[PDB]
């Protein structure tokens, strides 16, 4: 029972960590569409 | 809080990405996400 927002945010984190520029860019756009409030922290 | 003199490159980019997503800036968010991806930055992206 994971939300769409949760899965999108996790996709974006994984895309960035894996070097997937295209996917990271497109997933970020989709999150921006929903204007999601996210915490983006460094590990 | 970190004053701007105590922020790294990645930290500034991570904050730019959050702000861009939260404001509805698709082109802005896409640009920062790609830059972060090119460096394969290790990020936590959390629903708040």
């Amino acid at each position: 029972n994971l939300t769409e927002r949760e899965e999108l945010a996790g996709s974006l984190a994984r895309a960035i960590a894996g070097g997937d520029e295209k996917g990271a860019a497109q997933v970020a756009a989709v999150l921006a569409q929903h204007r999601v409030a996210l915490s983006v922290q460094l590990q």
